């Protein structure tokens, strides 16, 4: 049993591994029904974990939001980062895809609306997150895990490559994961906050479809794919439903300046569709 502040966990209940963070699941230490997830430096990466526990801090501890997960505390130190936060009981996206292979529209809807909220909020704030895949999308049911899955709660993760752009700026860092990049990231141009609506546009094909988009053998092969398509037309199954295909349509414009911008997606048709 390790202590952060009046939270506690046991390296016996990792929930999950990357190069920059592990994460285990712990407890409240008086009200142990109360779960959490808490982030901890990968020492195997020691700096550049540290540095993003720290970035993911600072970016989260501005963003309070049902499908933002929460952070309920956090300990910075000169050799450490902790970050306590909001245990998801429904773990992540990509799992449940892998099981349910494709979600019905009225499921990519629910799960849409909660994203759209989330991404209201980072823009409102100015920030865009760059790193969106089904893996940072987690799931929680308020009602438990056996519960109505009409009840399952959507909540974006991993905040550690996060950044505030001003309006007249753009963004050149390299983030995120290439399937999920849109063009302009991968082939190292500048971008916007637009560059995360190509990423959820990839993640509601996948669910809707189980496949990517642009399907390419190596990160190297899409960046070539992307560099010599100008136009960039996904294939639409024929079943879908028109604000449906007219929403990846928009969202999966090649440029940036074509891209469905974040007015026209909050209040896009697919997500007020009954
Ligand atoms: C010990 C135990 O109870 N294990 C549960 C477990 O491993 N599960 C449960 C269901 C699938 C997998 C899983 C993964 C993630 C979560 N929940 C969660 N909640 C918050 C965070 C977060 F706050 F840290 F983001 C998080 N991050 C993990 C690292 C891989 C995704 N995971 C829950 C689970």
């Amino acid at each position: 049993t390790e202590t952060v502040g009046k939270f506690e966990f046991s390296r016996k209940d990792l929930i999950g591994h990357g190069a920059f963070a592990v994460v285990f699941k712990g407890r409240h230490r008086a009200a142990h029904d109360l779960e959490v997830a808490v982030k901890c430096i990968n020492k195997k990466n020691l700096a550049k974990s540290q540095t993003l526990l720290g970035k993911e801090i600072k970016i989260l501890k501005e963003l309070k939001h049902e499908n933002i997960v929460a952070l309920y505390d956090f300990q910075e130190m000169a050799n450490s980062v902790y970050l306590v936060m909001e245990y998801c009981n429904g773990g992540d996206l990509a799992d449940y895809l892998h099981a349910m292979r494709t979600l019905s529209e009225d499921t990519i809807r629910l799960f849409l609306q909660q994203i759209a909220g989330a991404m209201r909020l980072l823009h409102s704030k100015g920030i865009i997150h760059r790193d969106l895949k089904p893996q940072n999308i987690l799931l929680s049911n308020p009602a438990g895990r056996r519960a109505n899955p009409n009840s399952i709660r959507v909540k974006i993760a991993d905040f550690g490559f996060a950044r505030y752009l001003q309006s007249n700026m753009m963004a050149a860092t390299l983030c995120g994961s290439p399937m999920y990049m849109a063009p302009e990231v991968i082939m190292s141009q500048h971008y916007d906050g637009k560059a995360d609506l190509w990423s959820i546009g990839t993640i509601v094909y996948q669910c809707l479809t189980g496949k990517a988009p642009f399907q390419a053998s190596s990160p190297q092969d899409l960046r070539l794919f992307y560099e010599k398509n100008k136009t960039l037309v996904p294939t639409i199954p024929r079943e879908t439903s028109a604000p449906l295909r007219q929403l990846l349509l928009a969202l999966l414009q090649r440029n940036h300046k074509d891209r469905m911008d974040f007015d026209e997606f909050f209040h896009h048709p697919f997500l007020d569709a009954s």
